[PDB]
């Protein structure tokens, strides 16, 4: 048939384009009109509390010794520093290729983020490029299993013992994926999920966890979370603030709806690996689109599937990507496939980075006079993978999302039919 | 009757004892599923309309819903340019969160002594707190009495220097007729399920009059970012940001709440009135009270005992509040303490680490030990004074007030017992 852009039928009607998520069942309803009348709202009420609950769930099911709930998967990551004693005068080596998070952490915690390049192919900070960029003020690495897919664990954890470093996984896009059968965030010394409403396993709006085996390392991040309190279901509190804390609490409500997530969240995960290794395989037979890969030893949680387009599959060598980039998604949104970008720069170029401005005068950056890169300067892989690709986000994460996927299949084969179509839209 | 430490009736009986806080209604339940089954949980989505609602109600210019009632201090701070080498006075009485708030923008907390009866920062020892790195003052309205206003504001205009309101227990509460939170700069409000209007767990609100501070507090809970309703997000972010986002179903569950505030503010006013009347009449026994020309929120009850009512001279004040807090609490009034020291002793605030290598205390020098004088005003009150907290909210609490009344007379008629305890 016809290109919708050219007057032909979209590929993807309008009735099949919207999908709900988080998927709301009766469940999640009653988990949080149970959690409103239970009357223990909040991380702190005393005794048994859906929080807590969550956080015995969720150790549980993937396997990790301690799980402390709090209010965003920024709060983990922050959380995770302060525990591990990051602070003024450190510097943390995270991707140039991220959510905003990962590099504001450091900040967060007044330590100096260091942007090591991504991989071409992972998208996932390239071990090669971590060891550059160590020097005498490195205390830790966050690699992030951006996309879901998990980063090279074997070279980052080897990295960062060879050198004495921290590691904290950014696990936020990556719930149940694993690296040699190990579920992440239970690799680092610490791992930070993100329950958003945009998440693989979601809450009804804000949430993280931060997981370890480290029973200390839980213990500070417990009281991190809760202005540096004590507080211990049966146990006297003492109402002193023995550290720097913040409110950093989850709230019941949100831990209760992901407990009724988290029963569902294999048989949701079977649908989408199934839905999703269904469309990449129509996908990777088209000339000059790269589909996303799992790397040796892991598993992809599909949280974001990123393509990479080559020009010189459609005569467009010498051509900007961004021109391919652009053709290829008007041409896509016009057959109702919603074709995105994720991050339009790498962090490094984002004025938080660039200016080293921070809180005031220049802190974290004051402590040491660390200086950071210019706009544009470094990074090269992060932008050619910025320069030649789209994104799916959301669609893909509902389980019944197997036909919608087949349609944007059938959208992606007319594209590739209409060669010379896609060439004419780059070159204008 | 017998008292009841010694197996005498309970003045409260065990089953009238119960006070559901938040009190939810099928109102309440309806909004939070309304809003789940609305399909826009973060932030037409209940975050704004808690905004404008809040914004409307109360007169304020802006107001910005934030995670949280620290996060709304911290943005404030941040918005107002407050950071690194700056001083910010706040309460030596108060909770954690007012003293933690500077450290979180990365600025230094300097704690003022509070007032023996208003229990509210003491403008004339605020000054004498005054160095060349002050930028700030946090007044709080503490247990919803408002702050002297008027002299701290001279005080702040003297001296260049920011206020933002601490109002988190102080909704509703007003000063010469305006409601707190207009008054400085910004006002910072806590709807954590404690609080004269809560939500169903955590929730913050910053208002003010200027735009600009507004907008930054906007950008400042979102990454930096600046996220408008049908456009896509494109990550690009302005300067230093946080998640300090509200939850949807939590700002749902307050705009609820707040249809019934005006009813209930009404029964907690005449409740506690009528409350305090009784309690007024018991020698040594100090009911709190609001300032001149200020109204009362009743977040939190602080009474003060004297000794020499019970012939208790020599006898440490501390004695005293433990014998009555034994006493009233077998007759089932839940009295308590809230804060046991002074922010000045807390840990966090002796130790000076904060972040790592004594940072944001490293960047003023003040690394030994605290300047200026102790807080003999806080430590006194703190001695001598039990808090009720939470039962006293409830609109259909008059009557177990009225069985707390009779607890507090009873107690008194056995001076005897209080002073051999004591
Ligand atoms: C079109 C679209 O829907 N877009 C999304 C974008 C969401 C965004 O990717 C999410 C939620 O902010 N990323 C969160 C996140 C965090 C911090 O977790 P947090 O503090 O709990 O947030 C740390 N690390 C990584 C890798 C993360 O991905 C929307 O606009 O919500
Ligand atoms: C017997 C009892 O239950 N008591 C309570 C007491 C709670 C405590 O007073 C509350 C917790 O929310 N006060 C919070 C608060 C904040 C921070 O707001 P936040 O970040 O929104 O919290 C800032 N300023 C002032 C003056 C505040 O009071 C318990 O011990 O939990």
């Amino acid at each position: 048939s016809k290109l919708a852009a050219f007057g032909g039928p979209p590929a993807v009607p309008r009735d099949r384009r919207h999908v709900e998520w988080p998927l709301v069942e009766d469940e999640d309803r009653k988990a949080v009109i149970d959690a409103l009348d239970g009357a223990r709202l909040v991380s702190n009420s005393d005794g048994e509390n859906p929080v807590s609950t969550l956080e015995e769930q969720w150790a549980g099911r993937f396997g990790f010794g301690h799980c402390v709930a709090v209010s965003t998967g920024t709060a983990a990551l922050s959380l995770a520093l302060a525990a591990l004693g990051v602070g003024p005068g450190d510097e943390v080596i995270v991707p140039a290729l991220s959510f905003i998070a990962t590099g504001l952490a450091p900040v967060h915690q007044m330590a100096v983020p260091v942007f090591a390049d991504v991989d071409p192919v992972t998208f996932n900070l390239d071990p090669d490029d971590v060891e550059r960029r160590i020097t005498g003020r490195t205390a830790a690495i966050i690699p992030v299993h951006l996309h879901g897919a998990p980063a090279d664990m074997d070279r980052i954890t080897a990295i960062a013992r060879r050198h004495g470093l921290a590691v904290i996984e950014d696990a936020a896009q990556a719930p149940g994926a694993t690296h040699r059968g190990r579920p992440v965030g239970g690799i680092g010394d610490a791992g930070a999920f993100s329950l958003q409403a945009t998440k693989n396993i979601p809450t009804c709006g804000e949430g993280g966890l931060l997981v370890t085996g480290n029973a200390e390392l839980a213990e500070s991040v417990r009281r991190g979370r809760q202005f540096g309190e004590v507080i211990e279901s049966g146990r006297e509190r003492d109402y002193v603030s023995y550290g720097l804390g913040w409110n950093h609490k989850m709230n019941a409500l949100q831990a209760a709806f992901t407990s009724a997530q988290l029963t569902r969240f294999d048989d949701y995960e079977s649908a989408r690996q199934r839905n999703v290794a269904a469309f990449l395989a129509r996908l990777a037979e088209l000339p000059g689109l790269r589909v996303p890969t799992a790397a040796p030893d892991t598993t992809h949680a599909w949280h974001i599937l990123r393509f990479r387009f080559d020009p010189a599959a459609f005569g467009l060598d010498g051509v900007r990507p961004q021109a391919l980039r652009s053709a290829l998604r008007r041409l896509l949104r016009a057959e109702g496939v919603p074709m995105s970008q994720y991050q339009l720069m790498p962090l490094p170029d984002q004025k938080v980075f660039v200016d080293r401005v921070g809180f005031g005068g220049g802190y974290p950056w004051t402590v040491t006079g660390a200086t950071g890169p210019a706009a544009g300067e470094d990074h090269p892989v992060a932008r050619a993978v910025i320069a030649d690709s789209l994104t799916l986000q959301k669609r893909h994460l509902h389980p019944e999302s197997g036909e919608l996927l087949h349609l944007y299949a059938d959208a992606f084969e007319k594209v590739w039919a209409n060669p010379d179509m896609v060439a004419t839209l780059a070159g204008a």
